[PDB]
């Protein structure tokens, strides 16, 4: 299993053409599953699931999207709230595979495109393993903005190596995972002028008339189906506390919280993390 | 693996000879595990974990011991601080069977003893699963004593099988777990005077000077091992917001919630409970 | 001021008419504020407000009214969502009374309807007070129905004298307050075919389609003014998690929490309250 | 009312000679209160309190004192656990001015040293007002050290007037107080080598043995006066999460928190605050 050997590209409409870039793997396995990867600069699929795509595909048909701004996918200096635009582009895929009732696994910024795609498509989505996701959060106690997220603001107006190496930093409980090489290759895919166009146009999502589309809390009451919510305690991006409101008011969801975790729990506790989806997923 | 099969006795010093029922099994395997039952009326060690045990038994050395008060154990008028006491009794019984640093399953009252187990003896404690556990929770919103509290009290004034049923009624979120049968076993249990004496020792107990024992959750931030707390979101006996001190002190915690589930996590979900225990004691 | 002296009847049109009784006092004065009680069984303005009403007519010109449903206001056996339809009434009186933008001061159900009203007639509502305020609230920790619901669920099927008084002392932290009187007061009022017509009303209303009406958490980000929450710590209908997301997600919100207080602020602690309203008005 | 107006000394013995600066204001009034202030650098009394101190002496005999590493008392190079070193030195001059059970009004740091003072000489404290503690608090969700904490210690390591204006700025919701006057008063108190021996003092008084008498949330259960708990909503030192065992704990706790206000609450909230503080405290 390589980058390489996994890509695959897809157009499909989202007020035009948009294309695409996947990873597929498991391709003989019974049930699909699809993956959605963390929001931070020069994030996408294959690096952000890098300890959990290869032990997932054992068991399932793993489809792991770049999400519309990252990756190999498409970086328009314009859309609409993002979640819902994200959704958009996964609908159109979801139409192109022939898929059904899919469940959907999404860290950070997937995991609020999974909880809108979900809300919006409601009979397309099954099972939700959601980390330390947005949207579906809302901090409670955490002033916002949070540390995590002035530390991404920070790069956006300065996107220089330092800043980014402290966006890093504060994504992890063990530092040590920020190695020199992350860092130097993380910046090298944030500080393109396609994904620094990218950034721009998510900040100014955020002043939409389509704001309220964000604050999935408000909706996830009406999802029916099983919610696995899995935080790190020590979650600085999206804090612990943001849980809480999800965690009431989806009937059947579940959460785990590991301590000694922060924000990128499918890497700080990849083995945990993968054991606890494959159950939670059937075990395929 | 039956009841009367892996039933053992030994008699240990708490302020004299103090007799302790138990159950064995699994004496081949590698790792051996000590189970804490529950607190209600009429409640022991194999009608609590009956649904665990026999799962358990493949992985771990299982020693399912009735509490001091409950079981076949010995059923004092008097006694100090219950935590205190019963992990006395269990340090007793750690010596005689010469075991060392030993992990502790211990659900509501169990999970009590087996945490001021582990602070009074520490090298002799290991990992602990702690379902819904008293002592080492503090409820910082439901108001004390909680709707379940009440209900064991009003069972302890007036010990009816209709107090004893509306008891049970909100251990469980699924009140059809709450059979004619399951009453009937409880309360013929529960209302000997042998039970009944245990019941009023319990409330005096509460009224000692030595109550600070008994308040766990100021000490638990000693607690060096893993420690995995697993919750029903609708316990009405310790309910969820009772985790929330010992999830942020404890340093090496974990915390999972299931949705639809009470007080008897163990019961309820006793499939996603075995799994989850066996996983995190290593698998055996 | 007696009940008679500032007894009054207004007749609005909400689907046709219907009579709303308040009582008014202060009437010389500048500073018009209006009082929305509690939804418990028999309840009504006077009883409610007893302890608040002569206060607050020294600084303010106080309108004091029976919800719909409630006092001697109309008892419909049919209607809506509830705090929609006793804001439609309040918005007829409004109007009638010349009333502009009103500051609000509501408890429990009434907190719903105040904040209902505010919501949907935004320049007709001034700065609000609400105490353990119904709508607004979310358990996020306690599992729902709450203790406080229950006994009032259980009322409602079998209204005796006996179920009544269990109802009303999970109302309050000191149960002193718990007279004979008042239990024979509330109760006949409650047992009254008028009382028990608008009980079945309440109750169908539930099964309505206008229920999301009733989630005012999800709305009340859109508040511009100033709202004080006040909470009593040991409140067991709507208790203390559920201030929360309305503490965050109101711009200008505040919120005061009275230790050894239960769900009947405006008694148990009326002295500490009525301060806190007349300041939190401007001191008139 | 000035500082030089108001400026008293008084020598008191801990551990030997010790000089304690303060402010005395309202001497002629009935009822004694001591203000304890903030722990930031370059912080003291009459800073702290100044919008404040005009007004309760009004209503009280004020005494506002630099508390021991503050302002114009002694700044010793060692010293042991801060907030009980710091008590026991108001303790000194308690008894020095004759002063016999007196209320408590602190912030932060000054905020522990009240509740320290008044666990350790509980006959000689009265009502505490608490405006975002420390010691008292702990932040059940956010991960320590907060975005507060962490600012001060890049400032103690790296004492430039770059990071002591990023610290200021995290105290406050409104930044615009933060004014370049504010920062260079500061930072030339703060960087005197006076200070900086008393911020090494501070510093190497956390490795200290007796840490424990820092964790002051274990104990305050046993304060029997009441206690108004009072908090910025945006608060990013001491966030508003901490405030919950607290008032959980402390029998005649309230809590007052406002929104749209950082850690300073007594200056971004001051006249709110000190209403509710002089009505706290009798009206005087
Ligand atoms: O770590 S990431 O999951 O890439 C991440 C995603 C978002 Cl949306 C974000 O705001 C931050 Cl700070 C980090
Ligand atoms: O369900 S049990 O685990 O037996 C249980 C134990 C205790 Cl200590 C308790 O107070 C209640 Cl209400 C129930
Ligand atoms: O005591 S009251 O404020 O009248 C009250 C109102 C409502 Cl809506 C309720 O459900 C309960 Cl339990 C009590
Ligand atoms: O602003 S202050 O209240 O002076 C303050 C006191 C302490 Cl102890 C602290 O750690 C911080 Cl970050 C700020």
């Amino acid at each position: 299993l390589t980058f390489e050997s996994t890509s695959r590209f897809a157009e499909v409409d989202v007020d035009g053409p948009l294309k695409l870039h996947y990873h597929e793997a498991g391709v003989g396995n019974d049930q699909t599953v699809v993956l959605l990867h963390g929001g931070g600069p020069g994030a996408a699929s294959w690096t952000n699931f890098s300890r959990n795509i290869a032990v997932l595909a054992r068991h399932f048909h793993v489809l792991a999207v770049d999400q519309p701004g990252y990756g190999h996918s498409d970086k328009r200096a314009e859309h609409g709230q993002f979640n819902r635009y994200a959704a958009m582009a996964l609908k159109g895929l979801f139409d192109q595979l022939g898929l059904g009732r899919v469940p959907l696994v999404g860290n950070s910024l997937g995991g609020g495109t999974a909880v809108r795609f979900a809300l919006d498509y409601p009979a397309r989505a099954g099972r939700l393993v959601l980390m330390g996701p947005g949207g579906l959060s809302i901090n409670l106690f955490a002033p916002d903005p949070t540390e995590g997220v002035k530390r991404l603001s920070k790069f956006s107006v300065a996107p220089t190596r330092e800043n980014l190496e402290a966006f890093l930093r504060v994504m992890v409980y063990d530092k040590n995972l920020i190695t020199p090489e992350l860092v130097d290759q993380r910046f090298a895919l944030a500080s393109t002028p396609e994904s620094l166009t990218a950034t721009r146009a998510m900040g100014k999502s955020f002043a939409g008339a389509d704001f309220e589309a964000g604050m999935m809390w408000r909706e996830v009451y009406r999802l029916r189906q099983p919610v696995l919510l899995i935080w790190g305690r020590e979650d600085r991006v999206n804090p612990l506390d943001g849980a809480l409101v999800a965690l009431k008011t989806i009937p059947r969801a579940q959460l785990h919280v590991f301590g000694q975790c922060g924000h990128w729990v499918q890497v700080e506790k990849f083995d945990e993390f993968n054991k606890l989806t494959i159950e939670f997923l059937g075990g395929g």
